[PDB]
């Protein structure tokens, strides 16, 4: 049997801080105002706005991610097969976890619209992605090569249609990836996880124990950089190789205080 | 001019996690059962009892005691002095900042038990420290040829007494080091930033009759790795050269909710 992972970003700058970027940038200077920051922040066609559209990670979403490859090599597992959503922080985290990892400098994210969170009517949300070469020049190990399961437009879609680009995607993966037989990676959202388990019963024949699709099948996200894993053929929920994590938080120090 | 810094210790295990000892200790064994929970546990006297009165870092912790000494690498400032107080916190603090620093093997950590936080009758706390040698083992780059300014026991002191012991210690390293003339940094406990600044202003003569000192001053404990800063002489507080920092909570996934 082989390994199939699913895992959630890390922690977000947006849902980290306030009104970053408009304080971080002196007109297109970024500047670093908290250790908790990214260091620098790569070209985008969107400019700083695509930035509030689409948010780094924190320094800390980046050892999340980091913990988890560390724990994968540990756990002696190897990696081969690397899907993320376009979204930059699944890029950034499928990057944190190759590097915990110390995978070969060859294995590549492959950025795959299909693994998108929910495109929802409700929630219109600006989408902004950067393009492989623009993530390359940020120094992410993206695949420049790879041709996606799924071409995705902007446009909001039902929650069937969410679901079906997911499985799609999920299950041309694992299927293409069958005679190489090396470990797969899903870097997503925190529905990923669930994305994941069903696209993969789905493969079986017997379709009686399956459950439909649910949006909000649980109230809370599943934590950042929670790891799902399934074994197979055939495929099976089981305790990823590596444990699970915590973290408190911490707030910000204002020196003037000390008088 | 020169710079003085006080340093709170990083995230602490026992406050991050509950009952984590009896859980992680399996027949006298430590086994890591979280990510953000230390690769492996040094040996100590005090055994898995020491650990429980003389909690490690978390991973997290580490990373922000790193991030404050990368922070002070990129804004050109050098250190020569590191003070700790012996908790094994805030000597794991000591280590995580010069990593972050890359500062030369020759830059040791001096554990100085006047830097110890107040011991207060009301809150009595099994006291139990590793020996220099024992630190050094545990890979941290202790001096083992250093004299500490305060001999400290386990009986609980008066308010009075706690203050002198910190301000003999600060004072005394400030005044040792001013020939020299290198940076120094205090690395302690939530205290430890208000004693520098009581220390550091009764070596002025500009100003008597300051601020008595004062536990409870404020109502909050500063953040973890709260950085306080003071230039002189004549010594004033100021600026950091480095921002403050800020991130936020993760929970614990428990892969069974997929099943
Ligand atoms: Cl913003
Ligand atoms: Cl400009
Ligand atoms: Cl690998
Ligand atoms: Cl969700
Ligand atoms: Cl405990
Ligand atoms: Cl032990
Ligand atoms: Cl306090
Ligand atoms: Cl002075
Ligand atoms: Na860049």
């Amino acid at each position: 049997r082989r390994w199939v992972f699913a895992l959630r970003h890390g922690e977000r700058v947006d849902l980290t801080y306030g009104p970053w970027v408009p304080h971080c940038f002196e007109n297109d200077t970024y500047v670093r105002k908290d250790l908790n920051l990214p260091l620098k922040l790569a070209h985008r066609a969107g400019g700083k706005g695509g930035y509030v559209k689409d948010t780094p990670l924190t320094r800390l979403g980046w050892f999340q991610a980091q913990l988890v490859g560390e724990g994968m090599r540990m756990a002696g597992v190897s990696i081969k097969h690397v899907y993320a959503s376009p979204a930059l922080r699944c890029v950034e985290t499928a990057q944190g976890f190759l590097d915990g990892l110390r995978a070969d400098p060859s294995v590549k994210i492959k950025v795959e619209p299909g693994l998108f969170e929910f495109k929802n009517w409700h929630m219109p949300k600006g989408i902004d992605f950067m393009t492989p070469i623009e993530l390359c020049k940020a120094g992410l190990n993206v695949d420049m090569t790879y041709k996606p399961y799924v071409e995705m437009d902007a446009s909001a879609e039902t929650m069937d249609e969410f679901f079906k680009r997911g499985e799609v995607a999920m299950q041309a993966a694992v299927n293409d990836t069958e005679k190489d037989g090396g470990n797969v990676i899903f870097i997503g959202h925190a529905i990923t996880l669930d994305q994941m388990v069903g696209a993969l019963h789905r493969l079986r024949d017997d379709m009686e124990d399956v459950q439909p699709y649910e949006i909000g099948r649980n109230l809370l996200k599943v934590p950042y950089c929670a790891l799902g894993a399934m074994r197979g053929k055939p495929w099976d929920v089981v305790s990823p190789p590596c444990p699970p994590s915590i973290n408190s938080s911490s707030g910000r120090f204002d020196w003037r205080i000390l008088i």
